[PDB]
C-alpha cells in the first residue's frame, strides 16, 4: 500500500510518499540524483572508480607486515592513517540520530526520546505485504528451522584469529553498558541512556544507585576483602538491585553496578579487575591532591577510566579482532580539525551485529577444571574458589569460537539465537542487503557467494527463496569468513562505524576536556595514555600474569 | 583555602590546585603560555593586533546603510557575512558542555545530568573567603538597596529602538520553552530537558501531556470555537495541569503546553497564534498527503513550526534588536562545510542576563483601555473581550521599556529583580568583570565608565566598593546603553553566543535533517524558509493586521 515498501531510493536518499501510489526520493547531497538518486553526478562518477573495496582495503591492512612495522614508527603517518579512519568510518552514521522502531520518517519524538536505541535504516511498515517490504512470501523461514540448519554447532570451531576468552568476556563485559535492553518496553527500548561508554556498569546508571555502591572516602567505591583478595561488596550490605537466582547465598550475592554481572564469573572477573582500578586511581589522586575532597577523587577517577576503557578498547580490542598490522590509535587530537559531532547513540542494528555467541565454547576450563555452563552460570564461587590470577591464565589460554563461518552457536543459548531473529522480525529490520547497500557493500547475488560453500548455501535458499530476503542476523554468523578471521564482510563493515562513533563520540574526546587538567593533571592524563589490557591487569590482579586477547 | 579563589588564570584557561597552597593553569589550546596563560604566542601577538572591539564592529554594522542596502543584496557576500558571525560567536560557547552550580571541574555527573543548567563559568568554590572570589567584603551589599537605588523605575524610560509589546511578549513566549526553572530543585535546575528550541511550550514536554492536547485527526491540536474564533482548548476538557488561581472559572482555564502561560494574556495570545498555526500547517500537509496518518501529519507539522521558530527568531526577533542594518539570516547550509557542534545546554548566565522586565511598561494599553498590573494578571476575559486582532493591533502601537540604562524596573515586578540578584548570589555566579572577560571584553576600570554617567556609579561605589566586585545581573541593567539602544555591550556579547548556539544546535539544522523530505517536501520546507512575524500573524489573526517588533 504504502508506495516506499520497495525501498526505490538508493544512495542514502529518503523515500517519501506523494499520494496513494506514488513516491518521490530526495537526493539532497547524496552525490547522485534522478527518480532514485541512482544517475551519479561527475565528481561522484570518479570517485566510485578510485574507491577502493572493504576487501581490497581488508587485503592491504593484513599483508605487507614488513611495510607497516615502517609505517608504524613514523608518527606522522601513522596519525595521518588513522585520522582517515575516523573521519571516513564516522561519516557512515548519521548524527544527530534519525530513526527507531515506531518512526519511519525524521521526527521529533525520534530525535528526543533516548529510551528508544536509534536505527540506521528506518523500520519496514506495517502496511507492506511483505516483512521485507515487498519481495518474499508473506512469512519469513521458521525462525526455529534457520537456526537449526545453519546455526547451532555440532562440533566446536575455533577462532583461526586466536580469540581467547580475555577477549571475549571482554566483549560482554564492555558492550553490557550500552547494550541494556529495557525488557518492559519491548526490544528496540534501551535502559543505558547514556548511549554510550559512561562506565554504568561500574558505577551505576542512576546517581541512587551511584551512592550505595560509594564509600564516600577518598573517592573510593565500597568493597570487602575475602581470602587476602578484594572483591566487590555484598548486596545486603549495599543494599543495590541484583539479578541473582533465589537458592545463592548472601555471602555471594556481589553488588557491581550493573545488575546482570553476577550471572557469570567472566563479568564478574572484570567487574572486580576495574573496582580495583577506580580504587588505585584515587590512591593516585589523592597523593597528587591532598587538598581533594571525596567527591572530586571519585569523578576525577571515573573519567579516567572511561578514559583508559577507550584506549583499551581501540589499542587492544578492536586492534586484535581487526586483524590489522597497522596500529591503531586513540588519538582524539586527530579530530580537532575535522568535521565531527562529539555526541552518540547506540543503534539497534549494533546491539543485534554484536550478539557474539559463538565465542563462547562447550566448557568453561579454569585451572584443571572443565565446567558446563550449567555449573559456570550464577555460580562466583568458582571465582573465589580459583581467583582472579588463575581466572586471567586460564583465559587466555583457552580458545574462543569463530563467530562467522555457520554453525558455531552453543546449544546452551540456542533460545538467545532464536530471540535475535524473532526480534529482528518483530522489529521490522530490512533485508541483509538494504543494510549492505546502506554500508558501501555489494549485495549478494547468490546464497552460495554469501557463506562462500555450497551446503548452508543450499539449506538457506529452499528457506529464504531470493538472496535479497535474507536477514541480517542470520547472514552474519553464516558468512564467508576473511580467510583465516573470526568476521566477515558484513560484521566488520557495519560494526567499525557504530564503534568508533562510539568511542570518539564521548565528550572526554572533545577539545575542551581533553587536557591534563580535567583528569588532575599531568600524571592523570598519563593513565590514560599508557592505558593497556596487559597494565590494566597487571596494576589490579595478584604476581602481574600475562594477558592478551590472543592466544598464544 | 582554595588556592584557585582569585580566578588567576587568563584567557580561558582552567585553574587547579596542586596541593593546600599552590595552583596551577593548564593553558592547552588558549593561544597563550606562562603561569596564567597571560604571556601570548606569536601568532596570537598578531591576532590581537587586527581584531575589532565590539563598540567597533557595532558603529559599523549601524552605520553605512547605504553599503548595506548593496551587500545585503548580492548573496555571494551576506552568506560570507552571516556565516562569519556564526562561527565567530559560537566558538564561545563549550559544547559538549562543562559544568554547573555543583561542579566547578568537569566531571560525568556535570555533563550527563540534563536537569542543571550549565554554566559558562565556574561557580566560586564554597571556601572562598568572599562570594566573588578573594576580593570585596565578606557580605555582597544588601540586595534591596541594590535594587531601590539603580534598578527601580522612578520614570517610564521608553526604548529608542521602538520595541514594543508585541517584540516584548514574543521574548516572554518564546524564552519560556528553555527557561523553566525548577524551583523545587533550586535554582541553576530547569525543567526543560530539550535544552532547545523544541517548542514544547506549545505542545508539552512529556508525551502523557503532549496527547492529551491532541486531537488525534488530520495531525491537528485540540481547541474550541468561542465567539468566531479559534482558541485552546480548557483544562476540564483536555485535564492538562495549568497554573490558575483558585478564583478562575473553568470556561477561561485554557490549557496549553507551558502550565505557566495562563498567567499572563500577552503569552496566551502568541500561545493561541501557534496553536492556529500548527493547524493551518496541518491541513496543508494534509492536501500534499492524502496517504499521510495522524502521526505523521503531526510530528511533520512540529518539524516545521521548529523552522517557522528558528527563521522568525533569526531574521525578525534578533534583527530587530540588534539594530543592524545588515540582514541576519537563517540558513543551516552556512555552516556545513564549518566545524560546528549540532548540540546545546542552556546556561545559567543566559537565563539570568535574558531577565528583561524593564520592556514591561506601567499600563498594558489595550484598545481604549489601559490595564494595571494587578487587572491584567491572570485575566484571560481581557483576551477574550477584545480579539486577537486588537491585541495584535494595540500591541504593535505601545512601546517598551529600555532595559539597559538603569532605574527601569517596574515597582509592580520588584520581587522579582532582587530574587534575580539573591539566586545569581545563591549559585555563587562571578563577578561582572570574570564574565566580561570570559567573553573578550576589556574590564571595566569604574563604575562611571560601565553606567556613563555619574550618579548611579556614585550610588555603585558606595555599595559595592570595587569594580572587580561588581555583579553581572544588575550591572547588565544599568549600563551604558549603546547609542539610542536598548542594550549595552555585556548584554549583546554574552546573549549573542549563547543565543545563536540554541538556535543553530538544534537538530533540524544539521545536514541529516535540512532537507525537504523532513518537512513533507518542497511545499513544507517553503513554509519555513518564507516564515516570518508578519505572515506567521496574517494567516492566522482576523484581517491580517499589519505587526512588526517596532514602532512605527
Ligand atoms: C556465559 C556467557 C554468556 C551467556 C550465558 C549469555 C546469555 C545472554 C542472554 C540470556 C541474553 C538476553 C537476550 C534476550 O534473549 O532477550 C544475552 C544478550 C546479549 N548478549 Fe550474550 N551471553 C553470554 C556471553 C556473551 C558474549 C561473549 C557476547 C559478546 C559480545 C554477548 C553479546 C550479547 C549482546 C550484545 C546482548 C544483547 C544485550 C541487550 O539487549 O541488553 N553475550 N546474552
Ligand atoms: C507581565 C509580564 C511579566 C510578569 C508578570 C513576569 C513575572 C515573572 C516572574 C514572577 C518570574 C519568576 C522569577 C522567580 O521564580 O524568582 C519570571 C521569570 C522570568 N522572566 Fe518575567 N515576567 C513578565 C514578562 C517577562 C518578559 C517580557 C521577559 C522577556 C524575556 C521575561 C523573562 C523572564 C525570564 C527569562 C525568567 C526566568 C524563567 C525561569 O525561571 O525559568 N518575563 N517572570
Ligand atoms: C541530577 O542531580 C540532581 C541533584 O544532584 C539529583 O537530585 C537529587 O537527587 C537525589 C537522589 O539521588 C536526592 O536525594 C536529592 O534530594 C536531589 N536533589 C535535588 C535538589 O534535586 C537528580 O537525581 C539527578 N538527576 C539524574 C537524572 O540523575
Ligand atoms: C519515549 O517513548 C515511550 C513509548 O513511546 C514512552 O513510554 C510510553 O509512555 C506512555 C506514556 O506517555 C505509556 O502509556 C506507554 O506505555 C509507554 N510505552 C512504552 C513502550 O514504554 C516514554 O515515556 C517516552 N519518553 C519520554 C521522555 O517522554
Ligand atoms: C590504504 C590502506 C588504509 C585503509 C584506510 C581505510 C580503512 C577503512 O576504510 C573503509 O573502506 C571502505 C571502502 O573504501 C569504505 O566504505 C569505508 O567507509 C572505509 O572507511
Ligand atoms: C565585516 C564586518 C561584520 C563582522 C560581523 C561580526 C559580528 C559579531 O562578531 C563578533 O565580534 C566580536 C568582536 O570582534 C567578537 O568578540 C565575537 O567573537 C564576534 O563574533
Ligand atoms: C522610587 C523607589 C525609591 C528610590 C528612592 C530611594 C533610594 C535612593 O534613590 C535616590 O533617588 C534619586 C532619584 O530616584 C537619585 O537622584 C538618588 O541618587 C537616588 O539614590
Ligand atoms: O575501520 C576499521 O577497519 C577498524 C575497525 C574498527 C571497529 C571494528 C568493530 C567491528 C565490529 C564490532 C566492534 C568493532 C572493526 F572490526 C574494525
Ligand atoms: O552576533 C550578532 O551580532 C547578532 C546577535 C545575536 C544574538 C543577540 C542576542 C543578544 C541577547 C539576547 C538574545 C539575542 C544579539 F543581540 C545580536
Amino acid at each position: 500500500a504504502n508506495p516506499c515498501c520497495s525501498n526505490p531510493c538508493q544512495n542514502r536518499g529518503e523515500c517519501m510518499s506523494t499520494g496513494f501510489d506514488q513516491y518521490k526520493c530526495d537526493c539532497t547531497r547524496t552525490g547522485f540524483y534522478g527518480e532514485n538518486c541512482t544517475t551519479p553526478e561527475f565528481l561522484t562518477r570518479i570517485k566510485l572508480l578510485l574507491k577502493p573495496t572493504p576487501n581490497t582495503v581488508h587485503y592491504i591492512l593484513t599483508h605487507f607486515k614488513g611495510v607497516w612495522n615502517i609505517v608504524n614508527n613514523i608518527p606522522f603517518l601513522r596519525s595521518l592513517i588513522m585520522k582517515y579512519v575516523l573521519t571516513s568510518r564516522s561519516y557512515l552514521i548519521d548524527s544527530p540520530p534519525t530513526y527507531n522502531v515506531h518512526y519511519g520518517y525524521k521526527s521529533w519524538e525520534a530525535f528526543s526520546n533516548l529510551s528508544y536505541y536509534t536505527r540506521a535504516l528506518p523500520p519496514v511498515a506495517d502496511d507492506c505485504p511483505t516483512p521485507m517490504g515487498v519481495k518474499g512470501n508473506k512469512e519469513l523461514p521458521d525462525s526455529k528451522e534457520v537456526l537449526e540448519k545453519v546455526l547451532l554447532r555440532r562440533e566446536f570451531i575455533p577462532d583461526p584469529q586466536g580469540s581467547n576468552m580475555m577477549f571475549a568476556f571482554f566483549a560482554q563485559h564492555f558492550t553490557h553498558q550500552f547494550f541494556k535492553t529495557d525488557h518492559k518496553r519491548g526490544p528496540g527500548f534501551t535502559r543505558g541512556l547514556g548511549h554510550g561508554v559512561d562506565l554504568n556498569h561500574i558505577y551505576g546508571e542512576t546517581l541512587d544507585r551511584q551512592h550505595k555502591l560509594r564509600l564516600f572516602k577518598d573517592g573510593k567505591l565500597k568493597y570487602q576483602v575475602i581470602g587476602g583478595e578484594v572483591y566487590p561488596p555484598t548486596v545486603k550490605d549495599t543494599q543495590v538491585e541484583m539479578i541473582y537466582p533465589p537458592h545463592i547465598p548472601e555471602n555471594l550475592q556481589f553488588a557491581v553496578g550493573q545488575e546482570v554481572f553476577g550471572l557469570v564469573p567472566g563479568l564478574m572477573m572484570y567487574a572486580t579487575i576495574w573496582l580495583r582500578e577506580h580504587n588505585r586511581v584515587c590512591d593516585i589522586l589523592k597523593q597528587e591532591h591532598p587538598e581533594w575532597g571525596d567527591e572530586q577523587l571519585f569523578q576525577t577517577s571515573r573519567l579516567i577510566l572511561i578514559g583508559e576503557t577507550i584506549k583499551i578498547v581501540i589499542e587492544d580490542y578492536v586492534q586484535h579482532l581487526s586483524g590489522y598490522h597497522f596500529k591503531l590509535k586513540f588519538d582524539p587530537e586527530l579530530l580537532f580539525n575535522q568535521q565531527f559531532q562529539y555526541q552518540n547513540r547506540i543503534a539497534s542494528e549494533f546491539n543485534t551485529l554484536y550478539h557474539w555467541h559463538p565465542l563462547l565454547p562447550d566448557t568453561f576450563n579454569i585451572e584443571d577444571q572443565e565446567y558446563s555452563f550449567k555449573q559456570f552460570l550464577y555460580n562466583n564461587s568458582i571465582l573465589l574458589e580459583h581467583g582472579l590470577t588463575q581466572f586471567v591464565e586460564s583465559f587466555t589460554r583457552q580458545i574462543a569460537g569463530r563467530v562467522a563461518g555457520g554453525r558455531n552457536v552453543p546449544i546452551a543459548v540456542q533460545a538467545v539465537a532464536k530471540a535475535s531473529i524473532d526480534q529482528s522480525r518483530e522489529m521490522k529490520y530490512q533485508s541483509l542487503n538494504e543494510y549492505r547497500k546502506r554500508f558501501s557493500l555489494k549485495p549478494y547475488t547468490s546464497f552460495e557467494e554469501l557463506t562462500g560453500e555450497k551446503e548452508m548455501a543450499a539449506e538457506l535458499k529452499a528457506l529464504y527463496s531470493d538472496i535479497d530476503v535474507m536477514e541480517l542476523y542470520p547472514a552474519l554468523l553464516v558468512e564467508k569468513p576473511r580467510p583465516d578471521a573470526i568476521f566477515g564482510e558484513t560484521m566488520v563493515e557495519l560494526g567499525a562505524p557504530f564503534s568508533l562513533k562510539g568511542l570518539m563520540g564521548n565528550p572526554i574526546c572533545s577539545p575542551q576536556y581533553w587536557k591534563p587538567s580535567t583528569f588532575g593533571g599531568e600524571v592523570g592524563f598519563k593513565i590514560i595514555n599508557t592505558a593497556s589490557i596487559q597494565s590494566l591487569i597487571c596494576n589490579n590482579v595478584k604476581g602481574c600474569p600475562f594477558t592478551s586477547f590472543n592466544v598464544q
